[PDB]
């Protein structure tokens, strides 16, 4: 229990009530900071534990494939915390008057919440710090090390942030203790109507084909914990090994998959590497897969905490910006409008071939996904209408969409934040380029482009 995961928001007088956890980024009972300290303070207190998790209005503005993912992952979620005799709350609306009123009805004595650098959660903490008198807490549980605890500034490379979070690893990569079940069950609907009323809003916004089909396809990914745990395990056990060889193949299968479970926090990053570090295959694929779970994911963590414009051209680098706008006023040999890269209806058949692996399975492979988001940059008007579209259509379709990793995904991609100079081009100017037959000497186009048509 390392203090120096939880971090104070506001102080006040402790009520003597139950200790409410605002469950939001780390949606899970195993593995959970944030959890686990706030059944350490109820046990302090004599006192139960509580969990609370806030269904916002904010669903509409993603596709009913996120949706699903989340709350039938919550459906298992609840029956995970009534076992430990924790029993959880689903509220329907504002954070701010949700859980300022659950506060008040339910007479907690403290509240504690998980950490997310996205702009809306500091939205949700400034509407509730205003309406609660008791002491407010957040604890890191998404990253190994603490973000405020990694660096104390904004990190411009992988390089010059890779050092300061192994420095830390021996001291925050360590194992969880078990979560200590409740004393005595203590004394807001179900959550199959939540979903049912849920999807029917959805379904008119529904990504469709020419003949009404669905787009999606829900096979590919099962939600829920012990899902994850089963998708962490099959990774290890037959694609770790090829990983550092395959990872920048979109032709072959060699990911871990685990981002949409890491997102909506089902499986801890902490849990990952720790099974990792102690399993014995190729030590370049260890280190190529452990760097990207640890410093890129984590880097981006530090991208949006350090940067309030993350997702701005203002949080570009300076050589970036004077590089971008040096080319504003080149003639881009193409403009497409966000329906046309959204239905991929564009000249590059890999880059639609992208778009279609992103609509049909929610999830595009790593090494295209930065061939998909520079090419909006080449064949939009301005670097701004790119970064709008980038994140547009990743919030939307992405299944770990609406996460640090996507804004420091396409900020890398479009920005080149986390990135250096390259040869000057027109349009793109400096920005680190990715031709189509770059790829063809990398991979197989053909097949993917076929797998997807
Ligand atoms: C334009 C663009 C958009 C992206 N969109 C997202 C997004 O919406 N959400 C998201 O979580 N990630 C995003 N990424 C990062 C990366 O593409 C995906 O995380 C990765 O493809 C997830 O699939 P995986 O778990 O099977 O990959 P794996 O190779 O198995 O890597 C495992 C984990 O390492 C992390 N990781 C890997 N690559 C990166 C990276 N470049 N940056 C940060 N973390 C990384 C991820 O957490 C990932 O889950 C994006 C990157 C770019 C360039």
């Amino acid at each position: 229990m390392n203090p120096k995961r939880i971090r104070a928001l506001k102080s006040g007088k402790q009520g003597d009530g139950p200790v409410v956890y605002w469950m939001s980024r780390d949606q899970r009972a195993e593995d959970n900071w944030a959890l686990l300290f706030s059944r350490a303070i109820a046990k302090e207190a004599n006192v139960p534990v509580v969990v609370v998790f806030c269904l916002t209005d904010e669903f509409l503005e993603a596709g009913i494939r996120q949706y699903e993912f989340m709350l039938k992952g919550l459906q298992e979620l609840e029956v995970s915390l009534s076992r430990k005799k924790i029993p959880s709350f689903f509220l329907r609306g504002d954070p701010g008057e949700k859980i300022s009123r659950f506060v008040k009805d339910y007479n907690a004595g403290t509240l504690v919440t998980d950490f997310s650098p996205l702009r809306i959660k500091n939205q949700w903490i400034e509407k509730v710090i205003s309406g609660i008198s008791i002491p407010f807490f957040e604890v890191d549980a998404h990253n190994v090390v603490p973000c405020w605890e990694a660096s104390q500034k904004h990190e411009y490379a992988a390089h010059t942030f890779r050092p300061k979070l192994y420095a830390l690893l021996p001291e925050f990569l360590e194992e969880f203790p078990e979560l200590e079940p409740n004393s005595v069950t203590p004394e807001v609907e179900t959550l199959s109507d939540v979903l049912e009323t849920g999807v029917k809003a959805l379904l008119p916004e529904r990504a469709l084909l020419k003949n009404k089909d669905p787009l999606f396809e829900p096979w590919h990914f099962e939600p829920g914990e012990k899902a994850a745990k089963k998708v962490m395990e099959s990774f290890i056990a037959d694609r770790l090994d090829s990983y550092g060889a395959l990872r920048n193949d979109p032709t072959k299968n060699m990911l871990s998959n685990l981002s949409p479970y890491l997102h909506f926090g089902q499986i801890s990053s902490q849990r990952v590497v720790l099974e990792v570090e102690k399993a014995e295959s190729n030590p370049g694929s260890k280190k190529a897969f452990l760097d990207e779970i640890l410093i890129w994911k984590e880097i981006s963590d530090n991208f949006c905490y350090y940067n309030p414009g993350y997702d701005g051209f203002e949080s570009f680098p300076s050589w970036a910006k004077e590089s971008l706008n040096a080319h504003r006023n080149d003639v881009r040999s193409h403009i497409y409008t966000l329906e046309e890269f959204e239905a991929g209806k564009t000249h590059d058949p890999l880059w639609n071939a992208s778009q279609m692996e992103l609509l049909s399975t929610g999830k595009m492979h790593g090494y295209t996904r930065m061939y998909w988001a520079k090419k909006i940059l080449e064949w939009s008007e301005s670097p701004e209408k790119a970064l709008e579209i980038a994140i547009c259509l990743n919030d939307r379709y992405e299944l770990d969409g609406r996460d640090p990793n996507g804004y420091a995904g396409i900020a890398w991609s479009i920005g080149g934040v986390h990135d250096r100079a390259w040869g000057e081009r027109e349009v793109t100017g400096k920005i680190r380029y990715m031709s189509y037959e770059g790829c063809k000497r990398k991979f197989d186009v053909k097949l993917y482009i076929e797998k997807y048509s």
